[PDB]
């Protein structure tokens, strides 16, 4: 399987639903315009983004409100963090676990 994120915290609609990520310009955020959609107010708009290059995954902050933040380290507006297998990803009350390989 391709690579993924897993909803490991955040609202019952949404726990434990899991979102391949297989190309650039995946987007999360509240807009119904994003790829990975979570209706939870503390999640900005446009709040993060993901770059794929073959067996690279990265995810870039878009400014957010409350910030992305990769296993306690701030990723700040438009940098950016290579992920690897189960890093999490704390994009306001939502946290995301990534997985080389989605169930």
């Amino acid at each position: 399987m391709p690579p993924a994120i897993v909803v490991l915290i955040g609202p019952p609609g949404y726990v434990g639903k899991q979102y391949p990520i297989t190309a650039s310009d995946i987007v999360i955020g509240r807009s119904v315009e994003s790829q990975v959609y979570i209706d939870d107010k503390s999640l900005s708009r446009s709040h993060a983004k993901f770059a794929v290059n073959g067996s690279e995954v990265s995810v870039i902050d878009l400014g957010s409100t409350n910030k992305t933040i990769v296993n306690g380290q701030v990723i700040p507006p438009l940098a950016s963090c290579l992920l690897k297998n189960n890093d999490q990803i704390k994009t306001g009350n939502v946290i995301f676990k990534f997985l080389e390989k989605g169930s």
